[PDB]
């Protein structure tokens, strides 16, 4: 949360919606992408405890069906005003009624001859969502570096997964199971995964670690890596070789031909997703600790924060064994920042951490990342 993630976290927290998942916007330069009726894709989701970043398809919805338009954005419901941490800013929300969704679901139907993007997306198994309610600004606001935010700038949005095939329809109710085209289970997932890694050759492991530690400093490598893995997996066939440390890992999963080994590549697809959700500063600091054992502690602390925050709906608090980290626990401690960039606010006095529901998804993966990376090196 550098500069502009702060005012967005204020607005989504004060008037948070108990009707559905209110996803926050990330960059102010990308806010136009997430307008109502617009489209976003998210990669495959082989887990329940997280769902990686929603990425913008850079397309609306009137252009996937037959006749073009979308229709129009309805429901200006001005959010009156908010409190900040000048200091008096009015925001507004833009929604599209399910009535207009269902008439346009019956008015226009799917455009079949779409193979440019619709086929590039199903080729990987990616979920597809439409932006269904959005929260934008009314006032041209100037907040303190000084920054200006123009009228209509979007600050958060609600999405609706839609599935394809014979009929297109919208999922206003977020069913995490249908695809487009407790902690007991969490440990069950990440331990079932770490099983298929505990059967790998020794220097096989250490090569993937250092190569992952290499692409830990460069996301585009990871995005393409996560891409090749998803393309080759739920479709089969041959994967095109890749360069850089993205390629040096890829070469560990193609047989001799370009075809992947599922028992050996889906788990790295998994770990990859667990790294997808991390913060830039977060994944960077994680890169230097791969070659050490100071992951088991990080694992064990994070295991704590999630084993003591159950049930995961109520804004709870947890105390942590400061004694375990060895080093003086403070604002410049590794595990402090891992959890702070994880969306939690910490303090030295017990209870040390303040766990929110917003950070179940990120903290989830922070455990998984630490579980598997620590699982390679034993």
């Amino acid at each position: 949360p550098s500069a502009f993630e702060k005012v967005v976290k204020n607005v989504i927290k004060e008037v948070s919606g108990s009707r559905g998942d209110l996803i926050p916007v990330d960059s102010l330069r990308n806010s136009t992408s997430f307008r109502p009726y617009c489209l976003l894709n998210r990669k495959f989701s082989s887990s329940r405890f997280w769902k990686p970043r929603y990425s913008c398809v850079n397309l609306s919805i009137k252009d996937i069906l037959e006749p073009s338009a979308v229709s129009d954005v309805v429901d200006g419901n001005i959010q009156g005003r908010v409190m900040l941490s000048s200091a008096s800013m009015n925001v507004c929300i833009l929604r599209v009624t399910q009535k207009t969704w269902e008439t346009m679901q019956h008015e226009r139907h799917l455009q079949q001859p779409e193979n440019k993007i619709l086929q590039q997306l199903r080729s990987r198994g990616d979920d597809l969502f439409v932006v269904t309610e959005v929260l934008q600004t009314k006032e041209e606001v100037q907040i303190t570096k000084m920054v200006t935010i123009p009228a209509g700038s979007i600050l958060a949005f609600r999405v609706a997964q839609l599935l394809i095939g014979s009929k297109w329809d919208i999922l206003l109710v977020s069913d995490e199971k249908q695809r487009t085209f407790d902690f007991q289970g969490l440990y069950a997932e990440v331990k079932a995964c770490s099983s298929e890694l505990e059967s790998l050759e020794m220097e096989l492991r250490q090569q993937i670690l250092v190569n992952i530690g290499k692409i830990l400093q460069d996301q585009p490598s990871m995005e393409a890596l996560e891409a090749s893995l998803g393309q080759g997996l739920c479709s089969g066939g041959q994967v095109e070789p890749l360069d850089g440390p993205a390629g040096c890992i890829l070469e560990c999963l193609v047989l001799d031909s370009g075809e992947l080994v599922p028992e050996l590549a889906a788990p790295i697809f998994y770990l990859l997703g667990a790294l997808a959700v991390l913060s830039e500063t977060q994944q960077q600091l994680l890169a230097k600790a791969l070659e050490t054992t100071v992951l088991s502690k990080q694992l064990e602390l994070v295991k704590h924060v999630l084993e003591q925050s159950t049930p995961w709906q109520e804004q709870s608090s947890v105390s942590l064994p400061t004694v375990l980290l060895g080093d003086c626990w403070d604002e410049k401690n590794p595990t402090w920042v891992l959890l702070e960039e994880c969306g939690l606010r910490l303090q030295v006095e017990s209870p040390q951490v303040h766990w929110e529901p917003t950070s179940l998804i990120p903290t989830s993966a922070l455990y998984a990342s630490l579980f598997l990376l620590s699982s390679l090196g034993q």
